[PDB]
């Protein structure tokens, strides 16, 4: 009578264990999802760091490649400018000789 | 989602881990009422085996006794009877010598 | 770092409750001991008083028995005795009528 | 005997259904913990993509910006380049005259 | 799908030795009941031996008995007519002394 | 690692299993002997009973034979000693007669 | 004789299975250990596959985007080419006029 | 009575030892199958690592191609538009003289 | 059941046939010692035949003896009673002449 | 087969019983008409015995009565022959007187 | 006196053999009784040796006509297998014409 | 005479009483053979009912077994079968492309 209320008693117990071992498995499932979701976000970050440094690198040389040419079309200017100027005075020169 | 239902499955985990307290209590308490009725059942059983060897003891020595007095008694009444037939015999042959 | 410490917990949290079943495991078996074990002792009080009681009734009847036996031998006892003197004084008046 | 071991099983069942508590804590401890993260994670993914598309955009504007700069200096390079020449035939116009 | 059919079988197989062990019961108090009606039935046998002995030992003391008084009566009753005889006698001689 | 430890488990419960057969074919064996064997002890019970009705008719008949000779007797020594008690007041007045 | 033998077959029928019930239980620990195991490895897969996606995904899109690149450097190509070939026929067309 | 009622037991007990068996069987195939798919899921985890690799590779290997185009298609409209503005200058000088 | 109660009626015949036998040696013995007793009865009476016939013989014979002798007187007293008378008248005659 | 045989014993047995209880009819007989043989024959010798008694009694008797007679006679015969001597001597006398 | 109690015996006897056949009535019914049980008996196992070969066979031939709906549902299962993958062969045969 | 008869009748009666205790002996062993043959017929009804019940749960397991088997086939039978359909219009619609 008190080996029956134990038996019954050990017997709810297991298969309470039996009920429990499953939840172990949902929340089994549970994590490794939440890990995923954790492992793809730091996947992004690293990716999109690493695009926002190529993105400023390139950015970066295409500027001081244009910035070069603008330098090198200044200097060719000033030649040009130079030159109108020596001979605008030439011309003037040669203007008075004549008239 | 599902970092929910794995966290939801570990509280209902834990909860469940309650009854099982619960049950191994009970249980508990089953083995300790087995050992005290365990302990009165071996008692009476050590009481009878006493109560038995003694009573056999006790009519195995008496029955030795009465059978010793009735073996007694028979050689005395063998005897006593040879005697009774021997005057019988020996008066009636006398008897003949008178009449 | 979390999601890891909180999946070992769950793996870890498995391999318990095998030990847990482990332990109800044996659990059972010992009330199922326990019960064949009472039912065995149960039978032997039994068993035991009514070796008791028929060991009383039985040494009370061969005591009967006995005793029977022997007042009948004693009453055979006194009545040769009564018939040896008896023979013996029938003789002694015949020979005294020879003599 | 056997009830020893049954109640010794199931007080280690009891050992082991708190350590069972105790795993499951630690479960729901890391669970929260992971999903916090996820939080944080997606944050700054939402952040990295948002700063790499202003980037894009800045980036875009400034070749455009400096694009604008080398046509227009090639525009007065050209016009200057027109007017020495227009200067230097006029110049050996106004030369042959005189001389 | 199978992992789960093979956990499925094993936990109907646990149900089983459990039918298994009540059985196993059952069959345990068969014997022992098979066991206490044999001796009961010896018992009862011996009881009947002993009774039977003790009847015939009672009878045979009660045939004595009754043939004692029996035998008694007779010599009381063979002197009391030798009594009567021998006072007839003396009564005869007194009253010839009269008339 | 943990199916094959399952399997091998499942492995030795096969066998196992077998065993429990066996004993089951012993327990079989055993009840099926007894049946026979207690139809005897009926038998004798049976037969010592119907012998002991049968010892106690011939007792209770037998004493109730020597009962009638004892009463028969008792009635033949009433006259006898009623005879005796008037030849002896008889007497007593024919020997007051001398004296 | 036949009652013992039967009784020691229950008995040892009755450890067996103990034995049993022993084998079943590390039988479900290793359903349960496989089917853990087929949970990450299931999970495993579909993170793999996840990954898999995400990386073609980005890939494509990195090659859509350059490919619009080249696309847009080929119409500016092919105007300075087509600018370039109009200046050499005006060249042409200007350069027999005066020579 | 009790002999049938332990003998019922007892082959209750028997037939149900099959039932056990073919149980065992069903789980010793299911631990089997179980054994059989871990071998086919750790071999789709190898074959998606390693085609993840390959597409990380090819991927790399495609950018890297294109990118490579694109530096060309720059190189050649620099040439071109040297080439214009060379022509362009030497438009304008030849287009002075006549007009 | 009905196998029992017939069993009993058989067991309880056989009983009363022994005591049936022992009342037939009871009547055997009776027949046998009544004609002994027919057979001496007998003897008695051809005695007593012989006896009376004896008596009656000597008796008759000895009347006889008697009755002879006293005829015999009764002639010797006459013979000498007329003697008397004679010698009376004879000597009243002689006393006549004298005186 | 057993039924039968055991069915078939009890008809015979019930026969034998019926013939049984025919030669107990003429047993009965036989006892009742030896005990009228045992009265008369006792008649007989009663009858013979009383017959004994008055002959042997009567003829005593008798021979008292003729003895006496006889010795009545012998007395009147003396005295006739004494008178008749003493008439011979007293007529002698006066013989002797006359001549 | 010895007619008497041979007399008195033949009375007894007679008596007994009329308790005999009344316990030979008892033995009648008692077979009779038995019989008409064996029959019922010996119909019982009949019918079941009959039922337990109707199930059997009932058994085996729902085996047969399940294998068999199973065999033939593999076959169709075989060439709907074959027939998808010769259609996707086609497919892709055709797809390699148009693009 | 009658003396003879009866003591006759005596003799007879003497001889059936053997003859009436050899039919008891043969009416017992029909009845201890009869009830010998009622314990066979109860245990194989007992055995033969074992057996059936043990043959309708190996049955009622089979199909089950069978049935689940067949409709998993079922199931597999609409996919490969849907597939076909599916591929089969997809065929057509290729084929009215290019033919
Ligand atoms: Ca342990
Ligand atoms: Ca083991």
């Amino acid at each position: 009578e008190a080996a029956r209320d134990g038996l019954r008693a050990v017997m709810e117990a297991r298969n309470v264990t039996h009920l429990l071992q499953q939840e172990l498995t949902e929340a089994q499932k549970g994590f490794q999802d939440v890990e995923a979701q954790a492992a793809t976000a730091n996947h992004t970050v690293m990716a999109l760091m690493a695009s926002l440094d190529a993105e400023k690198a390139q950015g970066q040389k295409k500027v001081e490649e244009l910035e070069g040419e603008i330098t090198t079309l200044n200097h060719k200017l000033q030649d040009a400018s130079a030159e109108v100027e020596r001979l605008r005075r030439e011309n003037q020169v040669l203007s008075v000789r004549i008239a």
